[PDB]
């Protein structure tokens, strides 16, 4: 009955979840997923997980395709590279550092390898429930002492002949995917835009598309003290997939102004990725999140965060057109700064 | 009073400074710089400044060499171009993206260039004081809402004003021409960056840069879990006499009673990632976040433990035998950035 957990609950509540808490660990080979958000916890809206692994020399995941779900790929520490291609458009691939965003819609074919000793890649899936593929191929881990990995070249994951079997979790395999293999500068192929210049979402859903922290659009929301909005997801994108996503940055709250009060339609959740931001749920306590923290609210229940730290930045979801980060941005105006002014 | 101070004391004492605090702010031209620990502060000890920037196509200082002063370059977030030479060695260039370090021995020619919109490096330079360089070069800044920065030529003084700094202890280098063949963010080729192992220096004087994670690591086990990733170490500090790492830490199991320290000289840390509770002499425990900053005097008696489940935090030390090296000499070779998963 607590707000703090350390699995997902079962059923639709308000929670705080902390970095790297338990979160129905699994392992698979050197990869260590933890589920935050799951499809019961979020009733069916999305699945926010974090997968914590080593450098490894070979690919991450065979390449596959979903049907059913979108999936988006946040780099939250560390640096692994994502391949994704659509239909027949050119195949795309980028290395995701601290802050770098990838999104791949239903139908787009896609894998991934881990750079970095300490690479951390938030998932943002929609709808929620895909996780049932982590707990089937995945082991069972303890991990008592809550490390982010198991410290310790193949493909990891399923082989081939298992790829070719999990329809039912929504994953079909692509063997006659080729990862381009001419990466340069983070990118390829060359006449790309990767940390470079500013990145555009794509112009329609079902197309991959890549932003670099800082890079993409932005909104200034003057409303409740200063907030910047970088959408990586909208209604265009989303379509009958129905979320948004996007980072909030935050200032604090100056003394005059009153920290809002919302209630949405759908649910929401944001995990921190920078600061220190204060969140008050419902009937429970105002809570500080952390880097890596992760609060949930379903829809149709109030509540208020405000950011503590002088600047703040979370990666947030929600289920809906109409969300925090939508309604931000209609209030708000077309900004070209990481930083909000400098006065009030 | 309060632990908690929006600028850097004026004498040394224990205190806490939260990340993007007014901290004696100044702006040199689109560069925010933040003085957490200075020279009053530290007792001289080290300097730990911040300096937020947005993109330029433009070098951020003129190139040039410190004679007195031993400068460290760590990324906390986005990303910067720094360049180094020692004497006629190769002049070596990375691009700093989080949690990597660059080395810049005294005498070593450098300069910077920052690339992504939200970057920002921290500086620690040994011996303190040297802050007092941004204080002329630098305008005041308000920056009323402690936003990170206020949202083409070389930034900061031009070539005859560089040439004019030899009392704040820096030389100009204006035949320094920083070389233009960076691939994947390193030249020359065949020099490893973000694609192996990297060593200290072996040799005093030579710059050198560690990508985050890629360093030599030791596990320490006497007081739950902590990694320490050496930085700089005595062979590297020599008579500039001070460790910097990182330290990367578990919880404190509730069967290990969190250890008391003392140390003859200042130390001081910033949080890098999590969440790091601090008691240091007479004051309340406070729990720092991001980019916050914990300053202990030397030999003032201090406490801390991780509050999240994995913490890492930059960490520098006057002396040769701070909390860093006391971690390294008690613990053992390690090969990860995790610890183990069990106690
Ligand atoms: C991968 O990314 C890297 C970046 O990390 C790319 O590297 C850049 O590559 C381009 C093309 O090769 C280079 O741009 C060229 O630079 C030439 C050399 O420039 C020097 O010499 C000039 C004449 O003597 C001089 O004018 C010039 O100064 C100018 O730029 C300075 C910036 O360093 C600035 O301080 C000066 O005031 C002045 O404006 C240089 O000293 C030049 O002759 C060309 O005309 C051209 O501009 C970049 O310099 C490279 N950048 C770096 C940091 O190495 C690489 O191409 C990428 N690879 C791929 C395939 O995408
Ligand atoms: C900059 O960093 C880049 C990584 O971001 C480096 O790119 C790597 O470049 C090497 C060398 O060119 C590539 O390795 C080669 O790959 C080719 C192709 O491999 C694929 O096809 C074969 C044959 O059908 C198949 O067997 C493989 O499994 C692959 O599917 C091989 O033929 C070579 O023997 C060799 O392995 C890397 O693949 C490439 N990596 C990426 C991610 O693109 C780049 O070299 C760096 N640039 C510089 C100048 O240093
Ligand atoms: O289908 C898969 C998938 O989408 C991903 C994934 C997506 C986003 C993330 O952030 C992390 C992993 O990994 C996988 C790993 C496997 O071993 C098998 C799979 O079928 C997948
Ligand atoms: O000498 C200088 C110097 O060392 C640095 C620096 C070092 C470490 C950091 O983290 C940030 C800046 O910047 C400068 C900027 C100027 O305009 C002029 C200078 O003389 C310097
Ligand atoms: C994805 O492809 C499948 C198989 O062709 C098709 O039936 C389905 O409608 C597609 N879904 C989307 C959203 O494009
Ligand atoms: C993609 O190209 C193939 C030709 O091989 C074609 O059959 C298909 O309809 C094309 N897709 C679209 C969107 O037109
Ligand atoms: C759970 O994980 C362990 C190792 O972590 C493994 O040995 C075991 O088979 C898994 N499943 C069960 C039934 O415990
Ligand atoms: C989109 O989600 C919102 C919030 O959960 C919900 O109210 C609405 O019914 C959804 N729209 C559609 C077409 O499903
Ligand atoms: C730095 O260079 C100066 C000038 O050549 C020299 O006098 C001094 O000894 C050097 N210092 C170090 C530490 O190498
Ligand atoms: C800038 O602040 C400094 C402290 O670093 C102070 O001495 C000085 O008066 C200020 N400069 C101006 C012009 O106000
Ligand atoms: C190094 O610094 C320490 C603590 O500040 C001090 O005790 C000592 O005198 C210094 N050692 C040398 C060799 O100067
Ligand atoms: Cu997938
Ligand atoms: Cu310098």
């Amino acid at each position: 009955s607590s707000l703090i957990v350390e699995d997902a609950p079962d059923h639709v509540r308000p929670y705080v979840i902390r970095h790297y808490s338990h979160a129905r660990a699994v392992t698979v080979d050197t990869q260590l997923y933890r589920f935050y958000v799951t499809g019961p916890s979020s009733g069916y809206a999305f699945t926010l997980m974090g997968t914590n692994a080593p450098h490894s020399d070979a690919l991450g995941v065979l390449p596959h395709i979903h049907q059913k779900h979108y999936e988006n790929f946040y780099c939250n520490k560390g640096s692994f590279q994502l391949w994704a291609q659509s239909g027949n458009e050119t195949q795309q691939t980028r290395v995701l550092s601290s802050g770098d965003y990838g999104s791949v819609p239903r139908n787009v074919t896609h894998t991934f390898q881990i750079q970095d000793p300490d690479t951390e890649m938030t998932g943002v899936i929609v709808p929620g429930g895909f996780e049932d593929l982590f707990y089937y191929l995945g082991t069972n881990a303890t991990d008592t002492t809550h490390t982010p990995y198991i410290p310790s070249s193949s493909t990891t994951g399923p082989d081939s002949s298992t790829i070719s079997t999990l329809q039912s979790f929504d994953v079909y395999a692509e063997l006659s995917f080729t990862p381009r293999t001419d990466t340069v500068n983070g990118t390829a192929p060359a006449n790309t835009v990767w940390h470079t210049g500013a990145n555009a979402l794509a112009s329609t859903a079902g197309d991959p598309y890549f932003i670099a922290n800082g890079w993409g659009p932005k909104y200034l929301n003057s409303q409740y003290g200063y907030q910047i909005v970088a959408p990586f997801v909208t209604a265009t994108q989303a379509q009958d997939t129905n979320y948004t996503l996007s980072t909030i940055s935050m200032s604090t709250t100056p003394s005059t102004v009153t920290v809002p009060t919302w209630s949405f339609p759908g649910a929401c959740a944001f995990q921190v990725q920078e600061g220190r931001v204060v969140v008050q749920i419902g009937d429970y306590a105002a809570t500080e999140l952390g880097s890596g923290d992760v609060a949930f609210i379903p829809g149709g229940v109030e509540f208020k965060y405000y950011s503590e730290a002088y600047f703040s930045k979370v990666l947030f979801v929600s289920s809906g057109s109409d969300g925090l980060d939508q309604n931000l941005v209609n209030g708000g105006e077309e900004w070209s700064s990481v930083s909000f002014p400098a006065d009030w």
